């Protein structure tokens, strides 16, 4: 992997693995969002930010914020094979005092055609009290010599689809997946549960009979709340319509929301 | 990755991820286990096996027989790190009748040592009945050509923990985890439970305070059934011992069957 000449943008190549492909030989939308991930944590890397923390700057750290994912979208037109390259294309962007955005492109490697897409919200979170807030000015600018100046955008359409707000699932769900939990390969190295482990969750409540005849194309996530390590969580999926659904993932005990979500599925 | 000057064996290279390391901020023995399936993968399909069944021989699927594993022993001297590079190297040898065994080496790529090993027994089964068989003759002499003909061992020693029984749990387990269940993501190609999610679960009923005090050095695991994609397993750890040892017991839910048997041993950090 790589920054680009201009030093505003990170690449990075992957060879698909067996043990990371589903029943149509081809990734897993969660084998995806890892490799999003990892992207984005070497591009972090390569700017000079520490390994004690994801892109904390100085200042961040002296305050103990961290960056916290609210918002996750991915549109995929063409899953890679087992065997197959990817190539993923990695940039963030200051949105005001509101957070930061960080954006991706996947490509195939061999033909160089764009294969997906996806971007994200990030908030400032006290990693204490878990109190949000609005970007410093102090902070904010000591981050905005690695970002593009100019808009940059995965998905530039004025108001689309991961710009849109999600409704919340009323009872009683159409579908239920109920008493997830997660093991320790599903904790991070700091022992907090995996953004993609959620993905997992919100799909597990999707019928087998739509994964086996139709392939995801869309899906857009909310993070409300992390499930803890000794918590319980309920996934529930209506169908909204291609296949349409709306999701909600909640604690098992009391229904406290932890993600809502919706995900779009194309015929195979 | 490629086999090496002789085709007797394969290598291949691997950049620990971010999400690949656990609380120490290295590699989790489920990491490498899944970096351990891939590498047989790829030496399987460098010496020509399709990709329409594991190592399948021709008159294997002409008997509709698979690959499938008894026995997983690997042992950890040291867990590469976030960033870190490590070489595998992979050798397959037939053991008679019984079946085969396939054996794995560790390496830090940047000094040479060895930071690993592992030793697996795969037997024949028939993919329909699940009937499980010997090594007939004909397949046999079909895989002898990727094989060394002198015997290579990852655990050569003549007293060592790749071979020995493992006894059942007795009620009551000093530990458990219950309720244990697979998700969409711990199925392979095929929609099986991938072998390396039956590692996580033993584990699972390690108590957390061994898990932060202790490393992982070696682990035994015994296979005797699957776990369906719409079963519920329960994971049982009894301490059987500076080093800490335990018996481990995965069995399904409700009415007991056995699913895997296995022991572990850990140093203190
Ligand atoms: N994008 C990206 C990387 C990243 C995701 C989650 C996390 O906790 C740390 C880093
Ligand atoms: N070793 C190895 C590779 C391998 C493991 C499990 C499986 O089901 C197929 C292939």
């Amino acid at each position: 992997g790589s920054l680009t000449e201009d030093g505003l943008s990170y690449k990075e190549k992957f060879v698909v693995r067996s043990y990371e492909v589903g029943s149509n030989k081809t990734a897993t939308v969660e084998t995806i969002a890892n490799l999003l991930q990892e992207v984005g944590c070497n591009h972090a890397q390569s700017v000079g930010f520490s390994t004690d923390g994801f892109a904390t700057t100085t200042t961040m750290r002296k305050l103990h914020l961290i960056w916290v994912t609210a918002r996750m979208h991915i549109e995929i037109y063409k899953y890679p094979a087992w065997g197959d390259v990817v190539e993923i294309e990695t940039w963030c962007q200051s949105e005001g005092r509101i957070g930061t955005r960080r954006d991706w492109i996947l490509k195939d490697s061999v033909t160089g055609e764009v294969t997906g897409r996806a971007t994200s919200k990030w908030v400032m979170m006290n990693q204490d009290t878990r109190r949000l807030q609005k970007v410093s000015d102090d902070v904010r600018d000591e981050y905005l010599v690695f970002c593009p100046q100019e808009p940059r955008l995965a998905f530039p359409e004025e108001n689309n689809r991961s710009l849109k707000k999600i409704p919340k699932l009323e009872d009683p769900a159409q579908y239920s997946m109920i008493g997830l939990k997660p093991r320790r390969a599903d904790l991070d190295m700091n022992q907090h549960v995996n953004n993609v482990t959620y993905i997992g969750w919100v799909l597990e409540s999707i019928p087998q009979e739509i994964v086996d005849t139709h392939e995801l194309q869309v899906i857009t996530l909310d993070y409300r709340r992390e499930c803890q390590q000794d918590d319980v969580v309920d996934s529930l999926t209506t169908t909204t319509s291609d296949s349409q659904f709306l999701h909600l993932l909640r604690l098992s005990g009391d229904g406290q929301e932890i993600n809502r979500g919706t995900t779009l599925w194309r015929k195979k």
